[PDB]
């Protein structure tokens, strides 16, 4: 299979890469593993401006007084568990947010602060019959109320939360109180089911005690319950927030309506779904194995018909030392990322079941060496009904001598595996920078993007708004407008020449300065910065971008195009003259 | 030659690329142009924490303020005309400032804003008898004093200076007024001559006022006669700067000592010194040439014994529509971009310059096509007398549908060419983001780099220096310090815990966090992130990192490691408890 992509040919697949602790998105060619773009998301962006720009600003709220993000699951809608290529979700671990992304103009365009929780980690969505939530685990325990009357972890109120968000408002949907803590998580082939990972079961803080019992748990919630109880309005609410929530811990042993805890060892990390839809598996990371949890299982379990939480684990097949995360190759194997062992495993599903019910089958295919230490794997469309098995990737934590030193601070080895045979063969090795966590591929034909904007976009629509209320015409107007001591200026901009080449304004005065580009032909993209006064921002063809910043300084203060846009493009200029105090 | 670099293998090169708009430098492996590295300039990186660590402040300084910056040359300091690995430099546009980076442990160690100055843009470094300078290029044209009396760009005080930073302190060392403005820069192999293109003779605002004259000028700087003349104490100041200031505009149709002014067609853009040593050549943009300046003919010209600047002309090759940069095989020949026709013209400089005294010959040996409209281009070694006619890379600012399409927004495409042989072989697109300018490549056995931080290390030094007066040890010590409502946190970093756990404050108070990563193996980097604070911050191994924020929250507030170092890596965590105010 393939491997080179030579000048002029162009990749199968897009690759979406979470850019770990770095905050943005990057989308990659696959199979070049080239970044052919990145997307700011928690980052501020120097380039485009993101976290400057009064669009993104506004996109992030309060958040955008945050300068990092922790981000690790990115995931794409799904419609009957197939990928409709509408937006990207992604987690931040720093700041507790989700993100979305519209992938039709590969930018952020919602944001939400998740309240009353600390630490959105694992993430996944609704499969079928589209993506409805964006289902995202809350890591760690905190008291409720959180007002520093309480710090132990064993209150009655102290507890994390399982939390859903409405896929198209971007709103808070529900949270779900869950026992012990949350890891990662992943959804069914129905909308009824959905699952996550426990390694606290324990509830301390320290290490020994977090590895303390000999299993903790996949926690399995029934979103129908759920949905039926919110709308026979049974739940609490916490704080200032109007979020419904609903219990979902045990009480005196009994469960609740919404839960069910199916033991696992020990400390699991990955939770992930089957392409035939037929499993939940747990990665057991201190325990040499994975766990198999049928989803056939799963309505009798919640409807009593079954004797005891284990009765739903059809499989527990021993893999290797230190196992994180499976994927699938829709051929009915299974490939499991072991961090200790440092390998891949690749392993046949039934057989494994049938292993657990007596049969003395093989069930290990074979386990492939990698460099060093992988995380997380993902196959091409393995979280679809599609999975194609063509491509795998596995994100490993350490490069080593995998590639030339760059000093004490290593890249991330991702590894371009061809599967689509029988035996797996490392192709690439990919260097990337700051720990993507995990990623997904998708076919070319899943994504379609816009060659240039659509004045009518939301994404700047509230500037279009304003706009109004001054009686600017953003497509032709290059004006500017006194209120006080606010300073707006509105231009548009044409290649090589900004339509505003000079204002005066006074010393202290606040201006806005709004951008339109005019330009026609795609590419043709432009900058503004303004020297010397922290102030950068992206403007593409048929797009509106506004920045807003105080003219603290007296005198002469240029602004430049930072775009390489025309021949003349050195000479796209402008002066901002401040008079004096 | 080459091309694949396969699993295991290892790249031949270094390349390091500015980073554009976006404010970073990024370290590539050539030939497989794979991004190894991202080094944190003037852009805030959530990933290291550059921008928010105390470190990383103390070395910005007050321009800690901004987010943004604008890169567009990074070179190499040099020891008799060859790259000795010490030190990159390169400029910021956007906030006027010029950075040091340590090739040896690949960060960001000194940066400058450079004083009385609008705009630092072209940046080339002294080669011989070693880089004691770094020449630095201010673009815009500016009244002194900038109070906010005078706007007019012909006033008799508003002009721009060329300036040179001690590459050692990091100090300015001296600054020089000139005539016009400044676009790019180059040196030559002696240390007694520096020269810059200008495209402002005209000293306009507007587009076609900047297009007036048929031809600005090349200016040329005798370092020497300056050094004598700072010596001597001959030099004034300008507002609060000790900076020295020269001047070395025109007065009355009557040279200054210090420089000469070369008339050159038309908006020059490159200034580039061949690898002979031979000639400064000016890229003509608008005129369709490349101008060649002996560096021979320069003592004659500063001892008044040529009777017209135009005599340092030897050649003034007709290339090709929109000539931006040139390059060196050292070979003989040149490598020029043409942004308009879209192609590098090879051509051959002794030619060029028999053609110039009317003999018959045809100096263009090739023209290849690239994709789309290149503006910088750099060959191996090109910067320095051991130029290596192998590789060449050109950086082209429309990509067009080279790549997949994501967005209105498109990458960059760097084109990675052959020139091993009598033809340039085009071999790899490489898409970029925010558009790199420039890049430079090193071979592998001229970067030396740190496997371990040395605890001695002046990167943070300081830190190390408040840890002394504290009576901490940061190799051992686990204790909390506390100065009023200043809490200072010190402790020691193993996978997979944190030698402090847990630290109560109260509300309001200030804290600083200062770790120290004693893990000995190589590679394992540790992170620390405080919940919801936008806090977040790298230490690798060896290394002491602090970082300060409020805690303005009362509650429990989670601290975890954001570097994936250890299987129990999720465990390693920690809690701030804050008492209520
Ligand atoms: Cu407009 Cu560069
Ligand atoms: Cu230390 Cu992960
Ligand atoms: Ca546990
Ligand atoms: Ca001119
Ligand atoms: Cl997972
Ligand atoms: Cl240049
Ligand atoms: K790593
Ligand atoms: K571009």
């Amino acid at each position: 299979q393939k491997i080179h992509v030579g000048p002029g040919e162009l990749d199968d697949y897009y690759g979406f890469w979470s850019g770990g602790h770095q905050g943005e998105v990057r989308v990659l060619g696959v199979p070049s593993m080239r970044e052919l773009m990145r997307i700011p998301v928690f980052n501020v962006d120097s380039a485009t401006g993101w976290g400057l720009t009064n669009e993104s600003r506004h996109i992030m709220g309060d958040s955008a007084k945050f300068l990092n993000g922790d981000c690790h699951h990115p995931h794409i809608s799904m419609t009957d568990g197939k990928y409709d290529g509408k937006y990207l979700f992604i987690n931040d671990k720093a700041n507790s947010r989700v993100a979305r992304i519209r992938l039709d103009i590969m930018k952020c365009d919602k944001m939400i602060t998740v309240p009353n929780v600390q630490a959105i980690h694992g993430l996944r969505l609704q499969k079928v019959p589209h993506t409805k939530y964006v289902f995202a685990n809350a890591e760690f325990i905190i008291p409720h109320p959180n007002d520093g009357k309480v710090f132990d972890l064993q209150d009655e109120n102290s507890y994390t939360m399982y939390n859903a968000i409405d896929a198209e408002t971007m709103e808070m949907a529900f949270q779900v109180i869950v026992d012990g803590n949350l890891d990662n998580t992943d959804a069914d082939y129905t909308g009824r089911f959905a699952a996550a990972t426990c390694y606290n079961s324990e509830k301390a803080f320290d290490l020994g005690g977090m590895m303390r019992n000999e299993r903790d748990w996949v926690v399995v919630f029934d979103i129908h319950a759920v949905e039926a109880a919110v709308k026979a309005g049974d739940f609490i609410t916490l704080g200032d927030s109007k979020t419904p929530v609903l219990d979902g811990r045990k009480k005196d042993g009994k469960d609740s309506k919404f839960t069910r805890y199916v033991p696992v060892p020990k400390n699991p990390h990955g939770c992930n779904t089957s392409s035939d839809g037929k499993y939940f598996i747990a990665a057991g990371k201190l325990s040499p194995t994975c766990s198999m949890i049928a989803i056939d299982k799963l309505p009798d379990l919640f409807a009593g018909k079954l004797a005891d939480p284990r009765d739903v684990i059809v499989g527990e097949p021993e893999l290797g030392l230190g196992p994180l995360h499976t994927t699938f190759d829709g051929r009915g194997n299974a490939y499991t990322t072991l961090f200790i062992d440092s390998q891949v495993v690749k392993w046949n599903m039934e057989e494994a079941v049938r292993a657990y019910k007596g049969e003395k089958v093989n069930y290990i295919k074979q386990k492939l060496d990698v460099h060093y230490q992988p995380g997380h794997l993902h196959a091409s469309l393995c979280e679809t009904n599609e999975a194609d098995g063509k491509w795998l990737v596995a994100l490993s934590k350490f490069s080593k001598d995998r590639f030339l030193p760059v000093g004490p601070l290593h890249p991330e080895n991702d590894q371009l595996i061809d599967i689509s045979g029988d035996e797996m063969k490392l192709v690439h090795d990919g260097p990337t920078f700051a720990e993507p966590h995990d990623c997904i591929m998708a076919r070319r034909d899943q994504i379609k993007t816009k060659k240039i904007w659509d004045r009518n976009d939301p994404f700047f629509a509230p500037t279009v708004e304003m706009a109004k209320k001054d009686g600017i015409n953003l497509d032709t107007d290059n004006k500017v407008i006194r209120d006080g001591n606010k300073v707006r200026v509105y231009m548009t901009s044409m290649a090589p020449a900004f339509g505003v080449q000079e204002f005066t304004v006074k010393q202290g005065d606040e201006v806005t300065v709004t951008i339109t580009n005019i330009d026609q032909i795609e590419d043709v993209s432009h900058g503004f910065v303004v020297v010397n006064h922290g102030v950068s921002m992206e403007i593409s063809p048929q797009q509106t971008s506004s920045i807003t910043f105080v003219a603290d300084k007296p005198g002469l203060h240029w602004y430049y195009c930072s775009w390489f846009c025309h021949a003349l493009h050195m000479e796209m200029v402008g002066r901002m003259m401040v008079e004096p105090a």
